[PDB]
């Protein structure tokens, strides 16, 4: 019922369609992509756009869901809330923290909904082990270490260059930040990386350290230069929880300081299921921002990653 325009072909269309599609809660009715040809009829999508004024013109839509070059964000958040739509924008949110900043501003000048597209923090496995360690099953959290690898990013014709939103950091932080800040509602007092910067390029790779509220000591690993899988362990004073790519997961491992080992599984058809039934509730239900993706969450990942580097001198 709450209709979507969708900026980009990107690869996601489908998935984010697909996953509105389940979500039962709304409907994608419109996209576009430079090409008026391509994307064609299909879906059947009622109607299609190579320009985002004209997409942006079509009184019908509630909300637009921008998938673009990340550095391309910001323009288009703030052309659509400026035409009166909500806005859905996907990690990451903007390049800067006061692009950020604005958005929010400006998206509680017009009273518009804005919710930045996840970072993990909708699917139903996030809210299981949340709980599981609100309630001792690992004892107190002392450490961290999360790894995500991406050796196939150069299908990603832009991701070598910094001036695009290109880079390790840039891509893969968000996840993490967002994720960390959620399962423990913890905020991130230090952080700190290095990285490794081929000439005249964005990050290769990175790993960062993070220090949360809550004293847990973090680290993290994005990488394009090794083939490993994308997992995350948590260690706690009476066992570990091993968490595979935590942000698309339907699972993970409890190990018991030895009493050792449970899995712990979920149901889930669609990783953007959720969140897209939950934007549109917060667009029925008449809501401005999400209590669940808060603008606080938002803006501490935008910070901390414009942070990063600016302290690599890396910024612009």
């Amino acid at each position: 019922k709450v209709r979507y325009g969708v900026v980009s072909t990107a690869k996601v269309a489908p998935r984010f369609i697909e996953g509105v599609r389940l979500a039962g809660n709304g409907e994608v009715v419109a996209v576009s992509s430079r090409t008026l040809e391509s994307a064609q009829a299909k879906y059947h999508l009622p109607k299609a756009y190579d320009k985002l004024e004209d997409m942006l013109a079509d009184e019908s839509i509630d909300v637009i869901y921008v998938a673009t070059i990340n550095q391309d964000h910001y323009k288009v958040a703030k052309a659509a809330l400026l035409a009166g739509k909500h806005v859905l924008v996907e990690k990451p949110f903007t390049l800067t923290y006061d692009q950020a900043n604005e958005l929010f501003a400006l998206a509680e000048s017009c009273n518009l909904f804005l919710m930045e597209a996840q970072k993990s923090v909708f699917i139903p496995m996030t809210q299981v082990i949340k709980k599981l360690l609100a309630s001792g099953e690992i004892g107190e959290v002392i450490s961290i270490s999360s790894t995500t690898a991406y050796p196939n990013i150069d299908h990603v014709t832009w991701f070598r260059e910094l001036e695009l939103g290109g880079g390790t950091v840039h891509f893969m932080a968000p996840y993490a930040l967002s994720y960390l800040q959620y399962l423990f509602d913890a905020t991130i007092t230090h952080a700190s990386g290095t990285a490794t910067f081929p000439k005249g390029q964005s990050d290769s790779q990175s790993k960062l350290l993070l220090q949360l509220s809550n004293g847990v000591l973090v680290d993290i690993f994005l990488t394009t230069r090794l083939n490993l899988p994308h997992e995350m362990i948590i260690y706690g004073t009476e066992g570990r929880l091993i968490i595979p790519h935590f942000w698309k997961t339907t699972h993970a491992k409890l190990v018991r300081n030895d009493t050792s080992a449970r899995t712990i599984q979920v149901d889930m058809v669609s990783d953007f299921e959720k969140e897209a039934y939950h934007v549109s509730q917060m667009i029925l239900e008449g809501q401005r921002v999400s209590h669940i993706m808060t603008p606080q969450l938002t803006l501490s990942g935008v910070k901390i990653i414009e942070d990063l580097y600016r302290s690599w001198g890396k910024e612009g």
